[PDB]
């Protein structure tokens, strides 16, 4: 179905909101939280976690402090 | 088009080949090379780089020592 990926590196809540908007449009987003403050990373994940669930999607770890956010239109499998 | 993702963490050439086979089937794969030897990571990337190009796809960085490999059926955008 939806085969579009956004590669983003958010720092703040406002930028996390943009990711949510991308998710609302049923896109896949890669969320790199490696180069930001721990507190910032957590707040972003918690926010996005609510989003992906609201739209029937999910959020999974794909690397060290990196998460993948997709709708239910993406068959995400495997584990890291 | 193709909205299927494989989350894998290869260590050796043989496992990189599996990823290539997934790419041959026009799937998206996330390639985490964070917890392996530098030499191993390089060999995997070089191999997969050939694969993604052969099938008209691409390979891009999405995080520290993590690459995303997709066919041309996936509209990958952004940068990390």
């Amino acid at each position: 179905k939806s085969s579009k990926v956004v590669l983003s590196e958010p720092r703040v809540y406002a930028e996390a909101q943009e990711i949510a908007d991308h998710l609302k449009n049923r896109r896949a987003v890669v969320v790199n939280l490696q180069r930001i403050q721990h507190d910032q990373a957590k707040r972003i994940v918690d926010f996005l976690s609510g989003t992906v669930y609201a739209i029937g999607g999910d959020i999974q770890r794909i690397g060290s402090d990196i998460f993948l956010c997709t709708p239910d239109n993406v068959d995400v499998s495997g584990t890291i």
